[PDB]
C-alpha cells in the first residue's frame, strides 16, 4: 500500500502540518511549566519500546505497560465518605477530591482477581458478563480478563431484559460481574442463566446500608432459587487473591477471543463484534489520532460497553497518562468532576458537546446586561467555562461516534482554544479518519458505492457521493456466532460496507453525510439527512434534544422537540407561547445553515421528558435509537400528519 501512494496522497493520512503546531508545542510547554502534576506524566519512551516489541503476547505487553509505569497514577476516582446520620443510617457521599490507583496497583489487582477467580473454577476461555458503567473496578475486571484469558462481555445497561438474557444464553458465561447500581438487573439475568457459577459485585461499599441491603437481597433471591453460586465482592476477591496461587498464563494465540462489543442495526437485534487478542492490543498500543505528545490527564465518561469508553481509557494508559472517571452514569456530576480533574485531553461525543453549548447558552441568558453586548458577555463566559469548568489545561480535544455540526465545531474551538479533531470510525473497522482524512494505517483501501434510491452517485457534482466501503488492518474478524450476518456486511470484493453515506472532497478526503438508513425521501423526490438536521436544530437555545421524523408519503418533516428546562420554566405560565417560538427558532436555524425549505419541520410534539439511555431511546453512546423513537412516538406523529 506504500506502492499505491501518489503525489495526491494527503500527508494528513500521516502527519498534521501547519506553522502553529510549533505554537501548540509551545502552548503545551507553557501549561507544563507551571504544573508539577503534568511534568511527571509525559510518556516514557523506554516503556513504549518495551510495549511495542514485536511478537509479544497481549498479556506480556500489558504487563510491560503496567509494570513499566510503576507507581505512576493510572486511574483517578472520586473519594467517598461514609456518612452516618443521627439515626444510625449510613450513606456513601462523594468528596470534593479524587484519589488514584497506580499502574502497578492496577496490575496487582488484575492478577489477584485472576487468582481468586481461578481458585473458584473460572478458566481461560470462559465468557464473563460485566454490567456497570465505567470505573476503576471495571478497569480492574478488564485487565483481569486479559490475565485469565476470559472473554469480557460488557453489557449495555439500557438494553432490554429479553435481549440481555439472549446474549447470556448465547455466551453461557461462568461469571457475572455487576456494580451495585445494577445488582437487581444482574440477579434477574443470573437466575435466567444457569451457567453462571460466580456473581462478582463491584463499585461496592458494604458499610453503606443501601449497598449492604442490595447484597442481602441478592443472596436471598439466589438461595430461594436453590442456586449453587458464589456471591463475592470484588474487594474481597482482590484481598484473598493476593495470597492465592497465580492463575495459569492465558492462551497465546493472537486470534483468541478477549472481548465482545455489542452493536445494533436497524433491526434492533444486537450482535457481538469479536475482539481477539491482536485487536484488543491495538487499543492499548495506539491512541486514536494523536495531535502531538502531551501529558495526558483524560476523562472517562463513556461506558465500557462502548468502544469510545475504551478509547479514552486505554488511550490514556497507553502513553503513561492518568485517566479520571466521571462519578455519575447519567453525567449529572460531569462539570463538577471535570473542574476537579482539569484534563489535558477530552474525547467528546456530540451529545456532550451539545450539553456544554447549552450550559453556555443558559449562563449567557442569565448574564444579559445593558452595558455590554451579548458577544462581550459571551466571551467572558467562554473564558470562565474554559478556565473554571474545564480546568484551564485542555490541550487536545476532539469528537466522534456521531456527526458534529460546523457550528458546534466552531463553538468548541472558540471555547477551548484548541483544534477540535473529528474522529470517524466504528466498532467494526476501528479508526478510519481524522478531520476527513483517511488514516493510513490502518486503512488500506476505500471506495464509494452508488445508492441510487437515495440519489447518491459517484458522478455527483460538486462531490462524488455514495456508501463508504473500506479495507483496514484493524477490521474486526466478524460478529460472534453470526457468520451469515458477517458475510452480509462484506461485499463481493471483500470491502466492509460501513452503512455510512459520504462525499469525496478529494483523494483520501471525505465528508460524512448520514447513515444510509437515516436518509429520508420526501414525497416530491427530495432526500433529507436527518442527523444533520438534528445537529443543527439542537443548537437553538430553546431546544435541548430533537428527533426529526418523516413519511415518504408526505411533502414535509415533523419532529419531537425536548425544550431546555430554562425554556419550559420561562413559559410555564404562558403554555400556548412556547411552541410558536420553537417553530420560529427552527426557521432561523435553517436560514443560517442555508437549509432548504423542505428541511424545516413544519410541526412537532413538545416532549418535557428528555430521552435517556435508561429508557432505551438513546444508545450507550447517547445517539438516538431511531427504531425505539419511532416505536414510541410514531402513532402521535402520524396522527399529527393525518389531522
Ligand atoms: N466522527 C464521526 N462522525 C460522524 N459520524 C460518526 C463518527 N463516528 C462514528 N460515526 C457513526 O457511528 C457509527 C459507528 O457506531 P458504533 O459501531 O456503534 O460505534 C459509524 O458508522 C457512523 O455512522
Ligand atoms: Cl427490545
Ligand atoms: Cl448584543
Amino acid at each position: 500500500q506504500g506502492m499505491t501512494e501518489t503525489i495526491s496522497t494527503p500527508a494528513a493520512t500521516t502527519t498534521p502540518d501547519l506553522a502553529d503546531q510549533q505554537e501548540l508545542e509551545r502552548r503545551v510547554a507553557q501549561v507544563v511549566s507551571n504544573d508539577p502534576q503534568l511534568q511527571a506524566l509525559l510518556p516514557d519512551d523506554a516503556v513504549s519500546g518495551a510495549v511495542n516489541e514485536p511478537g509479544l503476547t497481549l498479556i506480556e505487553l500489558i504487563r510491560r505497560l503496567l509494570e513499566g509505569y510503576g507507581d505512576r497514577p493510572a486511574l483517578g476516582q472520586r473519594a467517598v465518605e461514609l456518612v452516618t446520620d443521627e439515626h444510625g443510617a449510613t450513606t456513601v457521599a462523594l468528596k470534593t477530591e479524587f484519589v488514584t490507583t497506580s499502574y502497578r496497583e492496577l496490575w496487582n489487582r488484575a492478577e489477584a482477581i485472576a487468582a481468586a477467580w481461578y481458585a473458584q473454577g473460572i478458566r481461560d476461555g470462559d465468557f464473563v458478563a460485566q454490567l456497570g458503567f465505567t470505573s476503576t473496578d471495571f478497569a480492574s475486571l478488564d485487565v483481569a480478563g486479559l490475565r485469565l484469558g476470559t472473554v469480557s462481555v460488557p453489557l449495555q445497561t439500557g438494553a432490554s431484559v429479553q435481549q440481555r438474557n439472549a446474549i447470556l444464553e448465547e455466551t453461557q458465561p461462568t461469571v457475572f460481574a455487576a456494580s451495585v447500581e445494577y445488582l437487581e438487573a444482574a440477579v434477574d439475568s443470573v437466575l435466567a442463566t444457569p451457567s453462571v457459577q460466580l456473581l462478582s459485585v463491584f463499585d461496592y461499599h458494604p458499610e453503606a446500608d443501601a449497598h449492604r441491603a442490595a447484597l442481602s437481597a441478592v443472596r436471598d433471591r439466589l438461595e430461594t432459587a436453590g442456586r449453587t453460586i458464589t456471591i463475592d465482592s470484588l474487594g474481597d476477591a482482590i484481598a484473598r487473591g493476593r495470597e492465592l496461587p497465580a492463575a495459569p498464563q492465558p492462551s497465546e494465540d493472537p486470534d483468541a477471543l478477549r472481548l465482545l462489543i455489542y452493536t445494533s442495526g436497524s433491526t434492533g437485534t444486537p450482535k457481538g463484534a469479536m475482539y481477539p487478542q491482536w485487536l484488543v492490543a491495538n487499543l492499548w498500543q495506539k491512541k486514536w489520532l494523536t495531535t502531538t505528545v502531551i501529558p495526558s490527564v483524560g476523562v472517562n465518561f463513556m461506558p465500557m460497553s462502548h468502544l469510545a469508553g475504551r478509547l479514552t481509557l486505554m488511550g490514556t494508559l497507553s502513553g503513561g497518562g492518568t485517566a479520571y472517571y466521571i462519578a455519575s452514569s447519567d453525567l449529572s456530576t460531569f462539570f463538577e468532576d471535570i473542574a476537579l480533574i482539569r484534563p489535558t485531553e477530552v474525547l467528546f461525543v456530540p451529545r456532550v458537546v451539545e450539553m456544554v453549548f447549552q450550559r453556555y447558552q443558559a449562563e449567557l441568558d442569565r448574564s444579559l446586561a445593558p452595558g455590554e453586548s451579548n458577544a462581550e458577555i459571551a466571551e467572558k463566559i467562554k473564558v470562565r467555562i474554559r478556565e473554571e469548568d474545564f480546568g484551564g489545561r485542555v490541550l487536545n480535544a476532539g469528537s466522534g461516534s456521531a456527526p458534529l455540526s460546523p457550528e458546534m465545531n466552531d463553538f468548541m474551538e472558540s471555547l477551548l482554544q484548541v483544534a477540535m479533531l473529528d474522529g470517524y470510525g466504528s466498532t467494526e473497522a476501528g479508526a478510519v479518519w481524522r478531520d476527513g482524512v483517511l488514516q493510513r494505517p490502518p486503512v488500506t483501501e476505500y471506495k464509494l458505492v452508488d445508492v441510487p434510491e437515495l440519489g447518491y452517485f459517484t458522478t455527483d457534482s460538486p462531490h462524488p457521493r455514495g456508501e463508504l466501503r473500506i479495507k483496514s488492518e484493524t477490521m474486526f474478524p466478524g460478529y460472534y456466532k453470526r457468520p451469515e450476518t458477517t458475510a452480509d456486511v462484506f461485499d463481493e470484493d471483500g470491502f466492509y460496507m460501513t452503512g455510512d453515506v459520504v462525499a469525496e472532497l478529494g483523494p483520501d478526503h471525505l465528508k460524512y453525510l448520514d447513515r444510509v438508513k437515516n436518509v429520508l425521501k420526501l414525497a416530491q423526490g427530495e432526500f433529507v439527512a436527518v442527523s444533520k438536521l438534528e445537529a443543527a436544530y439542537t443548537g437553538s437555545p430553546l431546544v435541548r434534544q430533537i428527533f426529526v421524523y418523516g413519511n415518504s408519503e408526505r411533502s414535509y418533516l415533523l419532529a419531537v422537540v425536548v425544550p431546555t428546562p430554562e425554556a419550559l420554566e420561562r413559559y410555564a405560565d404562558s403554555p400556548d407561547a412556547l411552541k410558536p417560538l420553537i417553530q420560529d427558532s427552527l426557521q432561523q436555524v435553517a436560514k443560517g445553515a442555508e437549509l432548504q425549505s423542505y428541511e424545516i419541520p413544519r410541526d412537532f410534539i413538545v416532549e418535557t421528558v428528555p430521552f435517556t439511555v435508561e429508557s432505551g431511546l438513546l444508545s450507550d453512546a447517547r445517539k438516538l435509537l431511531r427504531p425505539k423513537l419511532k416505536e414510541h412516538y410514531g402513532e402521535r406523529l402520524e396522527a399529527l400528519y393525518a389531522d
